[PDB]
């Protein structure tokens, strides 16, 4: 009764955490590149810094499919048809990749990010049944997708391998590689329709292409960036024959929520979520609205604890405009960068739950407290406390030599709070309507 005691049971383990992150696809990287130098550095710091930012540990890039950079389109490394799929692809590398190469180089070389996930939303138009990287259509040569122009399946595998090679030659290792996005959805923008059976057919072609290549690191193939857990779970049966040839399951949080554990041997990443419809809000908590930082801290909780996610990526990091599609507002007029409390929600996770952490059991939670715990590779134990009540006296212990704690709330952005430590037990005052992380350090 001297506070509520949370007890971590290290002997009960769950999934590994690969990390937390976002994207700068569809020219959002270009928006960041336009800022003055101080704004560029502030945007990169708030995304990736483990000292003064969210410490995001994963970057997701788009493999551009478009003929040019009209609108927000991502130009392809091979934007012009070679006529026949038997002819060498025509590579036209611009040394930029829609400004994503720069963001990647900063993430890796400046901030120590080690996980780079490159995903194509479509093949180039000349490889597809409709001849266009937009408006759906399918990769020519897959079962049920004949094209007058012939079979482009091996050409698409060669093209994806070459994109990874261009990154390698620019000193960035792509670690994970996707070849579809929302394969169940036709849209006005870059989109491509594959069945689950077609995804397995293509993995059988892509895997040996990667393995035979001159790539120094062979990236892990991912599938399939469906728009929700329910749609992705429907694809896993057909994928199971190629489980030896890919190593990551990906899905978003749009058409359904990440609320159950999918039946796959692979780690599962939630690779895109956002309040796409909402006008810009910056607040941590007011009433649990769809754009509030509090809401997003709880969305991450749900994906990890209920959805068995090993990673969580918000859709976009920094971009211009007054929607909640992003975490960090760019004001091009002012040359300024202003994080929302959605950035700090994701960072309140990512700063303390580092890649390779193992989720472990913690008991003592309640109506007012939701808790989760993570054992980092360095032996630190991060205990997440999401508090929907008033200030709460909490003790945190293992069933350690020191402790620290940080909170995010309406007044704090991952700000240190007192963690009073005696004989292995941390005592904190978890602020009202906060997400607090208490970290127990080993001797
Ligand atoms: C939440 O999400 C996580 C993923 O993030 C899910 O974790 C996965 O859980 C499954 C089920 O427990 C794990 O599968 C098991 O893996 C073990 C370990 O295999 C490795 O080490 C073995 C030595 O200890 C070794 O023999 C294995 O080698 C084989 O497998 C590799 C890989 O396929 C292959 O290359 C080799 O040639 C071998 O064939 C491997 O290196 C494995 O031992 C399990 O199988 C045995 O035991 C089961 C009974 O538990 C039995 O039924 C089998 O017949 C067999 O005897 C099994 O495959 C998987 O590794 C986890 N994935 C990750 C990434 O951690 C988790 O399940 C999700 N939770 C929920 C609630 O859904
Ligand atoms: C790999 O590199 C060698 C030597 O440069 C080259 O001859 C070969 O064609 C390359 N293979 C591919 C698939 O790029």
């Amino acid at each position: 009764q001297a506070g509520t005691t949370l007890t971590v049971d290290l002997s009960t383990t769950y999934q590994r955490i690969d990390g937390f992150g976002t994207s700068e696809a569809f020219q959002r990287a270009v928006q960041m590149s336009r800022l003055p130098e101080e704004g560029q550095r502030r945007a990169l710091d708030v995304l990736f810094s483990t000292t003064n930012g969210a410490g995001l540990s994963i970057l997701r890039n788009g493999i551009g499919s478009s003929p040019d950079m009209s609108s927000d389109h991502m130009v392809s490394i091979a934007p012009k048809s070679p006529g026949s799929p038997n002819n060498p692809l025509i590579y036209s590398w611009d040394g930029s990749d829609n400004k994503q190469l720069w963001v990647s180089q900063e993430a890796v070389h400046t901030y120590g990010v080690k996980t780079i996930y490159a995903d194509a939303w479509s093949a180039p138009g000349y490889m597809k049944t409709n001849g266009n990287d937009a408006n759906g259509g399918t990769l020519c040569g897959l079962s049920g997708a004949q094209c007058a122009s012939g079979d482009w399946r091996q050409a698409y595998a060669d093209y994806l391998t070459k994109y990874v090679e261009f990154y390698q030659e620019s000193n960035v290792t792509v670690t994970h590689l996707g070849f579809i996005n929302a394969p169940e959805l036709t849209t006005s923008y870059a989109s491509m329709r594959f069945s689950a059976s077609q995804a397995a057919e293509f993995i059988r072609i892509l895997y040996p292409t990667i393995q035979k290549s001159n790539l120094t690191y062979k990236p892990t193939i991912a599938c399939c960036d469906a728009e929700g857990w329910n749609s992705q779970a429907g694809m896993l049966g057909a994928l199971s024959s190629v489980n030896s040839m890919f190593g990551l399951v990906t899905a978003h949080a749009y058409t359904s929520q990440p609320g159950f554990s999918m039946n796959t041997p692979h780690p599962v990443w939630m690779t895109a979520a956002a309040d796409l419809q909402g006008a810009w809000t910056s607040a941590w908590y007011s009433y649990g609205g769809a754009g509030e930082g509090w809401t997003w801290a709880n969305n991450v909780y749900n994906a990890i604890v209920n959805g068995n996610a090993s990673a969580y990526l918000y859709w976009i990091g920094a971009q211009t405009g007054n929607t909640n599609s992003h975490m960090v507002h760019i004001d091009a007029n002012a040359g300024t960068v202003e994080p929302s409390k959605r950035l700090w929600a994701l960072g309140q996770w990512s700063r303390f739950v580092r890649p390779g952490a193992r989720r472990v059991a913690v008991s003592g939670a309640s109506g007012s407290l939701r808790t989760a715990a993570f054992r980092n590779e360095d032996g630190s134990v991060a205990v997440v406390v999401i508090n929907s009540g008033g200030d709460a006296a909490v003790n945190v212990r293992l069933a350690p030599a020191s402790a620290k704690a940080w909170a995010t709330d309406n007044s704090r952005a991952i700000e240190e709070i007192q963690a009073s430590f005696a004989d292995g037990v941390a005592t904190v005052n978890v602020p009202s309507r906060s997400m607090t992380t208490v970290v127990l350090y080993p001797a």
